[PDB]
C-alpha cells in the first residue's frame, strides 16, 4: 500500500530473545495439553480470609500462590518436569529442590523472576516473595540473580483474559504452566447445568523428557489441588 | 500392507508451498491464543439490515467484513501485529497502512488475496472487494499483486466447521486471525445459563516481535468490536 | 537451590526417541484441529450390547473401535491423510490400505502396535486385535514388525483425563488423532441446555499435505460416525 | 431567512433507548482512552453527515445574487451551545472526515470556548447544516428557524420516556421528538422526510453508519 513503513533497528537485548527463544523450540518438543479448573472453593477461601490474612502478614491474598503451592505438590511427586535435559552431554539433570520462576507483567514488558525453594515455604511467605518482587519490578532493580536458574515456571495470562492458549517455555526449563482467565461458565455437577467461576489451564512440556502420562496427571494434582487445597495437607 | 501403493511426484509450485511454509516456522515463534465470541448482536445486523444492504449496494451482507474492520480498529492501535521483522537486517517494520489478507477457499485448493487499505474503507467497500474476489477466484484469474503482500490475515475456517485450531502465518507477516464456526454453545450471562451462537477465535502470533499482552489485548478488541460492533464509531 | 541435583545418563533407545522425534517436527508442518463430540449414542451402545457381545466374543465392548473404524471410514474417502511425503524424492505416497496404528499406555511408558489392514475388518474383530495387543503389551515380547509400520494412528489419553491437547506425530505418517476424555459437560440441543457426555478430539496434520478443508471435513467424519455409527454402513 | 426562506417543518419521533445503553456501558471506557464525556449529540452529528451525504440538496443551498444552487461535497456542520449572554452557534468542520470522537473533542472544546468569550469569529462562520438542542431545557417539540446561508436545520426535543408499541403491545421508552426546518425552494418533503428517517434509523441502531447504507 502506501510506502509509509518505518523502521527501527533491534538493539541486542531485544532481538537476543528471538535467538534465545529459538533455542528453546529446535531444542525442545514443545506440546500442550489443557484442563479446566473450578475456582470456586478457593476464592471464598479469598472471601473468608482475606481479612484476617491481612491484619496478620499485611499481604494481598491471591488465587495464585495456589498454583505456586500445588504446582510444587505434583512437582515433588512427578520430578521428571522438574528435570531437563543437558545439551552438552545427552544426560537428564533431576533435582530435588524446586526454583519456580513467575512472571509478572511490567511496562517495559514482562519479567520472570524466581521463589526460590517453594518445598519449604507455605501458602503466605510465597506471596510475601511475591508483593517482594512486584514492587521490585516496578521500579528496575530486579538483578539477573533473582531471575537466573528456575526449574518450572507460572504465566498467569488472565489478568488480561485470555480463555485459553499455547505458552513457551523459557528455557533451561522441560515445562511452563499457563492460567487463563476466570470466566463464569456453565458447569455440569450432577446431571445439572449450572455456572462456576473456571479457569483454563496449560501445560506446555518437552516430549523428549515427557510423556503425556506424566503431564496430564501433573496438570490434574494442580487441578485438584485448587478445587480442594485441603489435598495439599494430605501429601497425597 | 497390501504392497499397493501408488504415488505421484510433486510439482514445484505444490511443493514449492513446503518450503516457503518452513521458513513460517523455523522463522517465526509461532503461539496461539484463543478466545470465544458471542456472535448474537451481529447475526441480527444481518437479519435486519440484510435486505436494505441489498437493495442499496447489491451486495451479500456477511459476519465477515466485522471482523475485518474490527481486525483494523484493533490493528491500528496495536501496530505491531501490523509490523514484522527483516530477516536480512534484524529490524521491525512498522507499518501505517494495513492491506489485509483475506483466505477464500476454492476447488483447486486455498488463495489468499489481499483487502488493500482498509483503514479508509467502510463496512460494506469491503464486500464490494471480497465479492470481487470470490468472483474472481472460481476463474482462475486471480493475479498475483493481488495476492502479492500482506501485514495481517484472516482464515474462515468454520464455513467447514471447525470448533477451534491453530492457524499458520503465511508470510511475510507476523500475525493471523482465524475464524472457527458458530456453534450455539451454552453460555452465562448473569450467573444464569443460555444457549447463544458463538465462535472461537484463534491468533497465532510470532513470539519475537509480539507479547502475549500486545495479542491476548489484540484479540479482545476484535472480540468487544464483534459483540458490540457500535465500538467501531468509538474509535475506542 | 540447594546443589543437590542428581543426573543419569540418556541410554541410546531413550534419547533416540528424541532424534526421531525433532524429524517429525522440522519435517512436517504440525498443525492441529478440534471438535467435539457426543458420545451418548454410543454408550447406550455399550450399555445394550455390552453381554451380547461378550457372551458371543468374549471380548470386552470399548468406545475406541469405533474411532478406529471411523477413522477407515474418513481415511479412505480422504486418502490425503492416509498419504505421506516421501523425504528422499519429493513425491508423496498414497496407499489403498490402511494399517492403523494405535497407541496403549503402559508400565514402562508407551507403545504404539498396528492393527493391519482395518479396512477389511469388522467392528469386532478390530476388538480381538487390541485385546490380543494389550496381553502382548503388558509382558513384554510385543515384536517389531508389529510396531513398524502406520498410516494413521489414534491416541487416547482420556483414560487418564485429559480435556484436550495437541498430540504429534510418530513418523513415517501424516496424521494422528487423539481423545480427550469424557466429560458430562453442558450442551445446547435445539435452543435449550442439558448435559451429555462428551469428548474433545483433535487432529495433528502435516501442512505441507493436508489443506485444512481435508482436515476439518475428515474429522467431522469421525464426529458423525460416533455420534451416529449407523453411517458407517451407508458408506457416507 | 423568512422572507428568503419557504421554512417548513417535518417531525419525527426516535427511540433513543439503543444509544442510551450505549452510554451506560461505553461510557467509562470511552473516558479512560479519550477523557472525553459520551453524549447522545455526536450520533446526531455522524448521522446527519451519512443522511447528508446522501441527500446533498439539504447540504446546498440557494444563491440570492445569482439564482443558482450551491452544492457542497463537504459539510461543516454548526452546532449551537447555549450560553448566559445568550446563544451561539460555532462550526464543526468537516465531519465527513471525522469519527464519532473527534466530534465530542470538538464540541468540549468550543463549550470552554463558549464560557469564556473568546469564540471567535471565522469559528462560527460558515455552516451547511445546524443542530439545536432545545431539549436540555426540556421541549417536546417545536418548530426551529434557520441562521442562514443554511438550507435546514434539525432540532432535537427532549428525551421523556413515553408509551410506545412495539409489537402490538404497549411499553414505555425514552423517546425524542425531532425537527427539521427546511426551505421548500430547494426541499421537496420527500427529500426532508427521507432525510430525517435516515437519522431516525441511524440513531435507533448506530450500527447504520458502518454500512453505509
Amino acid at each position: 500500500g502506501l510506502r509509509s513503513e518505518h523502521r527501527e533497528k533491534m538493539n541486542r537485548m531485544r532481538q537476543r530473545i528471538a535467538q534465545r527463544l529459538k533455542e528453546a523450540q529446535n531444542t525442545c518438543a514443545m506440546l500442550t495439553t489443557f484442563n479446566e479448573i473450578d475456582m470456586s472453593n478457593i476464592q471464598e477461601m479469598r472471601a473468608r480470609h482475606k481479612e484476617a490474612f491481612l491484619k496478620k502478614h499485611n499481604l494481598k491474598l491471591g488465587f495464585m500462590s495456589a498454583f505456586v503451592k500445588a504446582s510444587a505438590f505434583a512437582l515433588q511427586e512427578q520430578p521428571v518436569v522438574n528435570a531437563v535435559i543437558d545439551d552438552t552431554t545427552k544426560e537428564v539433570v533431576y533435582r530435588d529442590y524446586i526454583d519456580i520462576s513467575v512472571a509478572v507483567a511490567t511496562p517495559r514488558g514482562l519479567v520472570v523472576p524466581v521463589i526460590r525453594n517453594v518445598e519449604a515455604m507455605n501458602f503466605a511467605d510465597i506471596e510475601r516473595t511475591i508483593t517482594e518482587l512486584g514492587e521490585k519490578a516496578r521500579k528496575n532493580e530486579l538483578a539477573i540473580e533473582d531471575m537466573d536458574g528456575g526449574t518450572f515456571t507460572i504465566s498467569n495470562g488472565g489478568v488480561f483474559g485470555s480463555l485459553f492458549g499455547t505458552p513457551i517455555i523459557n528455557p533451561p526449563q522441560s515445562a511452563i504452566l499457563g492460567m487463563h482467565g476466570i470466566f463464569d461458565r456453565p458447569v455440569a455437577i450432577g446431571g445439572k447445568v449450572e455456572v462456576r467461576p473456571m479457569m483454563y489451564v496449560a501445560l506446555t512440556y518437552d516430549h523428549r523428557l515427557i510423556d503425556g502420562r506424566e503431564a496430564v496427571t501433573f496438570l490434574r494434582k494442580i487441578k485438584a489441588a485448587v478445587e480442594d487445597p485441603r489435598v495439599l495437607l494430605l501429601d497425597l
